[PDB]
C-alpha cells in the first residue's frame, strides 16, 4: 500500500540524514556523533519492530502460526511484565506509576506467554504514550463468570468515541501495529479485547480470557 | 509474503550490526569509522530503493501510476543511460565495455523517459552483475517490422533453459528490477524477454511499437 511501504519509508529517509551527516565528518566531531548514531540506532531497531509486526500479521492472520500455549499463572505474568516497565520507567529523564489491582486469588490461564507478554507490553506502552501529562498507569486483574479481565487504564488524551472501534485496524494511532497484534493474538488465545474512553476524561483497554 | 520481510530484515539486521558497532565506540576509530558508515550508508540506501520498487508495483499492480509518456528519441535516450553506465565504469577501483550498435536511423517512440530509463538502468545493471569474469555488455537498437528493438547482452553466467521463464516473477534473482522494467514495458506498450545460453551468456530484449 502507499500507506505501508511509505511509512516504512520515513524512517529510512530518516536514517539516510544522520548517517550522510555524519559520513560528510560529523563521525569526526564528538559533540553530534555520538547522538546522531543514538538516533540512527533507534530509527532502525524501530523498522525492525515494524517489519516483525508486520511478519506475525502475516504469519499470524493468513494464518499459519504456531501459537506455544501453556497453563500460567497471570497474577505473576503480569508482574513480571508490570516490574520491567517500572524498571524503563525509573530510569527516565521525566515521571510514571503503576497502580496495581490484582486479585488476591492466583489465577491460572491457558495463554502463550510470549505472544501474551508481547500483548501486554504493546497496551502498556500505548497507554504511556497517549498519556502525555503523565501521572499514573493503572493495572486492574481480577475475574468474573470465569473471565480473567485484565484491564490497564490511563488518565491521558481521551480517545474519539467517533473512532473508538477502528483502533484495532491495522495503523490506527512506538510502531502502529501493537494494537493490531494485541487483538489478534488474544483472539487466538480465545479472549476477547477491546477499549473504553471518555475524551477527554481517559483511555482504558480490556482484556478478557476463558478462566476455566 | 514472509519473503518481502525477510529481504527487508536482512539489511536491517546488517545496518544495526555495523550502526551498534560504532555507537559502542567505533565511531572514535578513524580505521574503522568511515568504513562502516559506508556500509551504513549502502545498506540504507539499498533499502530505500527496495521500498519504492516495492511500491511501483503496488501502484502498477492497482494500476494507480500515471505513466507520463513522451515521444521521445531513443538512440540519444540509450545514448544518455549508456553515457552514465560508462561513467560509472570509468570511475571504478577494479574492467567494463560498452559495446554500442545503434541504427543510423534515429527512431522515435512513444516512451516515459523516466520510467524507460530505470529499465534500461535495471537490464543495464544485470548485465553488469551477472559477469563475474568481467569484459563487454553489448547493447543494440536497430528496428524490424515497425519494432524497435534494444538488446542488451553480458557474456557472463549463463541463465538455465529450466526456470529461463521466472526471471520476470517477482523476486527472482534489492531484486525487482526486472519485475519493473516488464511491467513498465508491457505498460509502455511493448514487449521484453531473455534468451540465454550457459554458460555463453544472457541477452534480454526489448520491443517498442515503432509507428
Amino acid at each position: 500500500v502507499s500507506n505501508v511501504s511509505h511509512e516504512l519509508r520515513t524512517p529510512l529517509t530518516s536514517l539516510r540524514s544522520y548517517i550522510e551527516a555524519l559520513s560528510d565528518g560529523a563521525w569526526k566531531d564528538p559533540e553530534v556523533a555520538p547522538g546522531f548514531l543514538k538516533v540512527t540506532q533507534e530509527e532502525t531497531d524501530r523498522m525492525i519492530r515494524m517489519i516483525n509486526e508486520l511478519l506475525s500479521l502475516s504469519r499470524m492472520d493468513s494464518g499459519t502460526t504456531r501459537v506455544d500455549m501453556e497453563l500460567v499463572n497471570i497474577n505473576e505474568m503480569f508482574n513480571y511484565v508490570l516490574d520491567r516497565f517500572d524498571m524503563i520507567l525509573k530510569k527516565d529523564d521525566n515521571y510514571y506509576t503503576i497502580k496495581r489491582e490484582f486479585t488476591k486469588r492466583d489465577l491460572w490461564v491457558e495463554i502463550d506467554t510470549d505472544k501474551f507478554t508481547q500483548v501486554l507490553d504493546n497496551i502498556m506502552n500505548n497507554a504511556i504514550k497517549y498519556s502525555p501529562d503523565g501521572g499514573v498507569v493503572t493495572c486492574r486483574l481480577l475475574e468474573t463468570h470465569n473471565q480473567v479481565i485484565i484491564s490497564i487504564s490511563d488518565q491521558g488524551l481521551g480517545i474519539p468515541r467517533a473512532d473508538l472501534g477502528h483502533v484495532f485496524d491495522r495503523f490506527f494511532r512506538g510502531t502502529g501495529l501493537g494494537l493490531a497484534i494485541s487483538k489478534e493474538v488474544v483472539q487466538m488465545l480465545g479472549g476477547r479485547i477491546w477499549v473504553d474512553s471518555v475524551e477527554g476524561k481517559g483511555s482504558t483497554f480490556y482484556i478478557s480470557l476463558p478462566y476455566e
